């Protein structure tokens, strides 16, 4: 991997993003530890100190990260990135690689406050989730206006080796984020709500949540390596009569698709709003 | 070691396939058979490699290790069918839904006594060796008898022993969760194609968050309320997703499936000691 | 063994809040009920007779007020805010510290006001709640542009000896009003409700009210004084087949989750509401 | 309490809890207590082991040791535990039942088939006896002696509230105080939840709607007043808290807490008629 | 007479299948184009007899019959391609949801004047030559400009003309409609499996009793409420699951569809005519 010889990497924004991607980048061993920069005007929080556990430079400047880095994330709230493109604008060289991980925040905005200080701002706008933490990640990014054929490869070597990853336009990238983005946390309210109901049933709670969280990371993987379509695999499993069927009612009676309808709708729909209350 | 099937349908193909990707079993060594010889799963099982016959009797005969696939009110008949035939060497795996080792060893030990019974529950993902199985010994397995049951499906995913009487809930819970989980897929999907995405990409996206979720929660010592509290950063679109959820009684009807399932499976198995 | 022998409080306002604040600071010893005094238009309030019984020193003279304190806690209706800073507005000294308890009220239209007669107020806001009466309360506050750094020090000092206090950033105060502001209030709701449940499965009213009010207490305690996330320590009492996890499924089926966040979400918005709208008169 | 030696049979969430609790107070040297479970591997065992308590995988040593002996085991497993040691309980012994649902009688019957005046007492308490502010209820069973309840009476209150009530209250009270706890840290979940949601962090949330729950009941445990009274000293009219209440009345949240209590009392009693039968 | 399709996916397909099933066209006779010629529906046009491109200009010289099926935000972008290629033979018919006869006919005058357009509503089951088509005339269409339209699409399923107003409704009642059917037939079935019966049987059972039920409604001179009542007993079976049906407000959902297809489609134009 002649992309990530000697390229160093910073996080403006040392929060819960900034954590996962640096410990998936370091667990999938494209990049060392102390090769990666992150900042926060609080180095008193949990995440801070975790990713100084992991051997990562901290500091509360983001100045400094932006002097040791050639691709630079942004990991900080959607309405602070243009207070943080008015701080370190002026010391973005032409070397940078500028990564938004920012909701909602599009590559115009961005873009706009750069070009001001110098034309050419290279410039990648990317949703990823938390799961890079374990490399099964969900990514996609989009390039900007200035950005060279190999900044797109590269990001795309270096978002794989944490998860999924893929080009899109950007008009994708806010309803993305309804689904992938914000996904895991459908999951995790699922598996807490499934394990409930094992418990409810009689099971210990340590062996619900696993078995839960299996029978969905199992059944998650038969898709990905199916031709077959979700229902035909439904099918597959629902005996005439059986209880899974029966299951299946209850589910249907209230709802159940239009509330994951709902909630990716809702978390676009938020993310739209993110990007306007800064327009 | 030798391993037989009888039924020959959805599961028997997702464990076969599952043992021979693993590594621990040879397809020439697995025998399956079905009545009728037609199904598209015996068809699955015969370009495999497993040897396939009609006669349920000729896959005891070759068999050590003899799993229990049909749907579970065939389970009696075949016990009829085949219970003279099973010798000291057989392990006999139940993996029918709700029926109990009790009837099991009551219809076999009327043959020979103390036949060698082991119940799982498993489910289809063995297929991808990310299954979740649980098992209960029977009153004559021995102890090697636990131990290889668990090393063999280990190989196919998550496995644990349990009392039998955890069983029927396992049911609701992993057995039938998979459906839940394709419903949920085909819904999110629905949603990403809603808010402009293509139909190939929300299935990929979707499929590939509810994976990483399931990974991150197996392999954190975190409660899931906790790492939910990560991904959904103040004001923004995680949290606003998550109250419509919410709204709607999400968590409520998850715990009613996982319930209705396991007071099925219950309720079948009554019918079938009712007889 | 904290103290504040050089300060004098008042209160612009003798209501619930100004009650609630005189009997925690004085119950912690912070402050001698003859160094507080409070104003009303109205004398013959409930509140203002029992501040005469702790010793508080009572005028109908907001004036009266501001000339004797050092510390100026505003606890008059959002609305009222304007009005008490235009008559008082010419009296406000260097000395003076005031503290803003008005929901909603930023401290933008305070400071634009009080700079009218004096330039550089040193104004602080605050959201707190009525459990200062118990110096068990919540409090945030959000310093102004001419507080001096003692002086946020001396509020967080002052507001800690009754209860929770930290500064947060002042765009955060409309939530918190939501969630601990009005966040007594569901308390109280679910309380009520807890018992009429008591109450039907056979349970004394009294008896009802104080298992569940000691029930509510304890898990809070057991949530503050722990490192584990609010789900975690639901699984402990939550036996496989149990009582309980039959209880939280029906909480579940009628999303009881939600409402909270209902609650939160409308108290909030209703906050920014009023404000946006005293902006514009 | 001097030189008591207390016995959990069952070293689970309520013996660790109690345990905690008992030696956080001081009224006991965590070694003079003696915990027993058949899996030693569990996390409340790791923990009580870390704590000081004595572990054995034997009921019969649990008992032998203790003057005062708790049993903390899943209602079903409770008569299992009354045939296997019922005939080590000496006259010396007060058995204290910590299980849901199950009756002083059903306990005296098991015991006297061995000595004559078992020495029984029933309670309720719950996890915040962890923090030593436990709602906690007990009834006292046949052969009790008075000084009995009232030395249970004042080991239950060094951990929180406690009281004694007649027996048939208590499915009702573990509907209550018993399962309450964990409406609460639901109540505590969702309040955070929509803290966050009106831009807070998380952290925060979680402090300032804990904080919020905990001063409110300590206002009403304080207070003579109704908690409806209470409710109306913080609404202001047209204000921010009475948009809130209409918004949790427009969903029936009163309703679904009396719903919880219900369930919960329903369900112990249920715990009850199948062991029984 | 030569047929063109710009856009070559799934509505392009079913067509193209629709008409050449039908008779009344030549696959060879068909040319159809799209970028990205690597698409599934490019490959089953392929294995047709359609020829095929991935020049738009070359589909326009050959076709006097020139479909646009192409998504409803690319027909300016595809206008301006070829709108210099248009030529006094061609009737250009847009297939486009929401897309106005003005709009195109405002995009192609600018090239040469007097562009014959129709605007039509199909939809899928044109491939099983079962379709539902209303089309209207524009401006500049000659009278056996719609004769010819109703001739060539009646082939392979209803149709008729409608004034142009009247097709966004047309959009949320036949267009969409397919859709309901296949959602209800999914759960029907599922209630079929619920019930005891093989998925396999009972999706077979239920798209039957709809295509039935529908060919009997066509083929009547009654009210469908009137057919119900013949179907419902008294204190029967089927007057009990209508019960059922009316509580779920099941009626009100199907015209919620209804109006939210028609409205979203009026949306999405507005969108474009705003630009
Ligand atoms: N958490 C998730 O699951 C995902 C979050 N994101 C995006 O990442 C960004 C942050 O997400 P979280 O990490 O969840 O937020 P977070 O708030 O945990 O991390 C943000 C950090 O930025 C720091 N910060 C505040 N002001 C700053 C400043 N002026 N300069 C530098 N750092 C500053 C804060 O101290 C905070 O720790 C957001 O824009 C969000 O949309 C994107 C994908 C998933
Ligand atoms: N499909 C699933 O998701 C899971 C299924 N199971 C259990 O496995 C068993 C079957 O599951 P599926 O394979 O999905 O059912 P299936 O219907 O695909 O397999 C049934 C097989 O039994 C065969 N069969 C019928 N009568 C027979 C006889 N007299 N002798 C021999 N074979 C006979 C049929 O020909 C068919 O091949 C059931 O007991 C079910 O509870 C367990 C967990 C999950
Ligand atoms: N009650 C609560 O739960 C909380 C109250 N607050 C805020 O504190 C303020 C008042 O709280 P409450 O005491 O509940 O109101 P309250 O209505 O109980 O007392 C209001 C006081 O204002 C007095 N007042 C009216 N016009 C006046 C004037 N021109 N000069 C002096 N005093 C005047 C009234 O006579 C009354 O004594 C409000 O802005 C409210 O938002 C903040 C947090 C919690
Ligand atoms: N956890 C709670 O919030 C409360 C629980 N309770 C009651 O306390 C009892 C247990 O509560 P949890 O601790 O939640 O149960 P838990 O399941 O956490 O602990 C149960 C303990 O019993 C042990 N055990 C199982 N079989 C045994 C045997 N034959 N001999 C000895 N020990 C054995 C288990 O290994 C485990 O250590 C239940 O009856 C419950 O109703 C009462 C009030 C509150
Ligand atoms: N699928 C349906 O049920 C019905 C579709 N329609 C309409 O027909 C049109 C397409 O329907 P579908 O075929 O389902 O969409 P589709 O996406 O299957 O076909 C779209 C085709 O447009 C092609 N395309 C994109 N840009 C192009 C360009 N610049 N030049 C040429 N071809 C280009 C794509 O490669 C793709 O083959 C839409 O306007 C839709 O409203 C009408 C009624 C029902």
């Amino acid at each position: 991997n002649l992309y990530f010889q000697s390229m160093s990497v910073g996080f403006i924004g040392a929060g819960q993003l900034a954590f996962a991607l640096a410990k998936g980048f370091t667990a999938a061993g494209v990049l060392a530890a102390h090769k990666i920069m992150a900042s926060s005007p609080d180095m008193d929080l949990a995440t801070v100190s975790a990713l100084r556990k992991m051997g990562v430079k901290l500091t509360p400047h983001n100045k400094e990260t932006v002097q040791h880095s050639d691709v630079l994330f942004l990991a900080v709230k959607p309405h602070i990135i243009p207070f943080i493109l008015d701080e370190i604008g002026a010391d973005i060289e032409d070397r940078h690689i500028v990564v938004s991980c920012a909701a909602g925040v599009t590559i115009s905005s961005i873009e706009k406050k750069l070009s001001a200080f110098r034309p050419a701002p290279r410039v990648i706008r990317c949703m990823t989730n938390t799961p890079v933490v374990v490399r099964e990640g969900a990514t996609v990014y989009a390039t900007g206006t200035h950005a060279q054929v190999e900044d797109g490869r590269l990001m795309e070597q270096l978002l794989s080796s944490v998860g999924f990853c893929t080009e899109v336009e950007e008009d994708l990238i806010d309803a993305v984020t309804g689904l992938s983005g914000s996904g895991p946390a459908y999951a995790f309210t699922a598996l807490d709500a499934l394990a409930d109901g094992g418990v409810k049933m009689g099971l210990p709670r340590r062996l619900a949540v696993r078995l839960g969280a299996q029978a969905l990371l199992g059944a998650a993987k038969m898709l990905l390596h199916s031709e077959q379509h979700p229902g035909q695999l439904k099918d597959n499993v629902s005996s005439p009569g059986g209880a899974t069927i029966h299951a299946l009612h209850v589910l249907e009676s209230g709802g159940f698709r239009s509330l994951l309808i709902n909630a990716v709708e809702a978390s676009c729909i938020r993310t739209r709003e993110l990007q306007s209350m800064a327009d």
